[PDB]
């Protein structure tokens, strides 16, 4: 069954967004068929890859149906697949984030029968809560495509974050990006929100030599020339929540749950407390042997050896004579929770010489997880 | 334009262990002064102290029982201030992305400025993310609300059952500290119910933390939610993914209101079998398949072209923060320095502007063979890929 479809990403800000087990991919890859926003990117890609690469750019042109493209870039990945081939598709942000021709690649390639696999990237999205620093989770967040929300009549609700993307292009399918229709989207914008709530204009830095763009625009400006030449087929809009919807009381008893300036009295507290605080309980800090680190790391990097790890975990694990007996042991179970066992001790077991019992490896909880909320 | 003054840089570690890791932030792990980390795997936690300058702290050290979270988060925050307030190059990682569910950070980053320090996030791999490669399906193709389940709750929000939703913390719903339970899951499903009637399917999400984790990715109808070995399956990584049950129909007179042809009559497709699936090869895309081939563009297009001075200046000042400062201080005396640089690429890089690099960067391959190099003009003069449609 050779041949076989990976997809990634290359994430937003020149170079730098890659993920590692991505550049580890560009690599390894038999052909890499890519589409980014920046040459410095694009020769990165290029120059760090085995030399066999295709610029899925070249489908587009001015008058062409965008469309007609996506399924034109899905199908030259999908041709090298099925000739054998381990093919890479690299799209910027996150490849399947607002992107049509690579779970349209993914789905086609499972369903004759190849092996097919997205990996994350960063997104606009990512890029915008880094950047405007929100916290989604606060309120909730929805995303939305700008002409799609126009087509299906939907209304945005102003107790959310909501996230417009798109917006340079209402309305257009192919190539032509004049603006012609970003006045429909204000109306929406203007019937949910009112003319005097604020915007924000987010566009993230592509290159070094770029500059965030995060101009706050009352809604009542939106439809002055000067501000609406400013808006790209890279702009995306944050709307901000106009009015949070209350707590309702009830449900907090329900849940069980109980009925500003930087340095008040409860930080000053905490902060007092900093250096003198002293845990209930001894905690646990990272112990692991050289083999178990080297082997932890080739997993992450190299699919291959993650292969023959699957395979078989005892063997695999007999290739590595550095590691110590409880870390064969606990690899060769083949689950998290005995990782989370051997590459963690408690310092005073450490300074007892004392190695986690059969029984402790293999009692693990595989679950974990701390909560930041 | 500084020598000496500390800054704040917070970033994320991703969900998967390691791989999930930038390359702007590995660089950082590398010349950071001091690290300070929260993560959840020991083969991520080793890389980073492996890759770092030695002085690093566990800020998970921070949390106890019986202590409050709240507590805790201003000791996270604090510990980075001091270091940056010391004058020290500061790295703050936390897993997935570094500000979605995470409270100190924005403090950290809040105080950091107001104090007049530089103090930045960089994005990481989210939970989100990492379901949208996991379970195949694309936001835009419906809109996607996400949100917390306890906050939907506590708000009484209604969840709209023609869009995308995803739900955090299905877990522990309305409990924090670290007695994560399933007691109060029950007015999830109750929220569901209503929502969506008790055929409708969700998918419990966990994606792979470790190399011996495998993706959960298990598909239950609502009604299944309450049984026993159900709810035995949902920790406190799971997320929900509720596909749309009632996508909106599109409004044939808004497609003729914003230009789009009359052909406009379905949404863009959907490809994990929750939704109707079009055939992958029906007459549209044979068509497109067909030209393939033979299509040629209207107009020659540019190729990347630069200088090996060009890409390794741009390489380091994706990653080296400390040279992007230098440039920026002094572009054109910068750009003097590396003499292996075009005429036009060190006019280029002297503007400190996207758009003349963009010119110096690419040309067509007519202009690249007849030697012919963008004008000073072409350069001096800064006045598109996307890759969905709705039709
Ligand atoms: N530099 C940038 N800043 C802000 N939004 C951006 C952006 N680049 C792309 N976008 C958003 O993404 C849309 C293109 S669709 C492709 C998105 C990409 N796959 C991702 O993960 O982000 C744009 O119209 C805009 O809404
Ligand atoms: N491995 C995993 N797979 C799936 N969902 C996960 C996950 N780890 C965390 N989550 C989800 O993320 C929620 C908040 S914790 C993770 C926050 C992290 N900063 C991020 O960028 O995503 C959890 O309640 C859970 O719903």
């Amino acid at each position: 069954k050779p041949g076989s479809l990976t997809i990634a990403g290359s994430g937003i800000a020149s170079i730098g967004h890659i993920t590692l087990e991505t550049l580890a991919l560009i690599k390894e890859a038999d052909k890499i068929f890519y589409a980014v926003t920046d040459p410095a990117t694009e020769c990165y890609i290029q120059e760090n890859s085995r030399g066999d690469h295709f610029d899925l750019t070249t489908f587009y042109d001015t008058n062409k149906k965008r469309y007609e493209s996506y399924v034109q870039m899905s199908e030259v990945m999908l041709r090298d697949v099925r000739a054998g081939r381990n093919v890479l598709g690299i799209f910027y942000g996150h490849p399947g984030v607002f992107v049509a021709p690579s779970h349209r690649a993914i789905a086609i390639a499972r369903e004759e029968g190849f092996q097919a696999k997205m990996l994350p990237g960063i997104s606009a999205e990512d890029y915008m809560f880094a950047d405007l620093g929100f916290d989604p989770s606060t309120y909730g967040c929805m995303t939305q495509e700008a002409t799609e929300l126009l087509v299906r009549n939907k209304k945005l609700d102003p107790s959310i974050h909501n996230i417009i993307w798109q917006v340079g292009s209402v309305g257009v399918d192919t190539m032509v990006f004049d603006n012609g229709k970003f006045h429909l989207l204000v109306e929406r914008l203007e019937k949910d929100f009112g003319l005097d709530h604020k915007i924000q204009h987010y566009i993230g830095a592509i290159l070094p030599q770029s500059v965030t763009v995060k101009d706050t625009f009352a809604i009542r400006d939106l439809r002055k020339e000067e501000v609406l030449k400013q808006f790209t087929t890279t702009s995306t809009f944050y709307v901000p929540p106009r009015t949070p919807a209350p707590i309702d009381p009830k449900a907090v008893q329900a849940l069980g749950l109980p009925a500003s300036p930087a340095y008040g009295p409860d930080e000053m507290r905490a902060v007092a407390a900093l250096d003198s605080f002293v845990p209930s309980q001894e905690k646990a800090v990272v112990h692991a042997s050289r083999a178990m680190q080297s082997l932890m790391v080739d997993l992450a990097l190299r699919p291959a050896l993650l292969e023959q790890y699957k395979a078989d975990p005892v063997a695999f694990a007999n290739t590595r004579n550095g590691l110590t007996a409880q870390e064969k042991f606990a690899l060769g179970l083949k689950k998290p929770g005995p990782i989370f066992v051997v590459m963690r001790q408690l310092p005073s077991a450490i300074a007892s010489g004392q190695e986690p019992s059969q029984e402790e490896i293999a009692r693990a909880d595989d679950a974990t997880a701390l909560v930041l909320a």
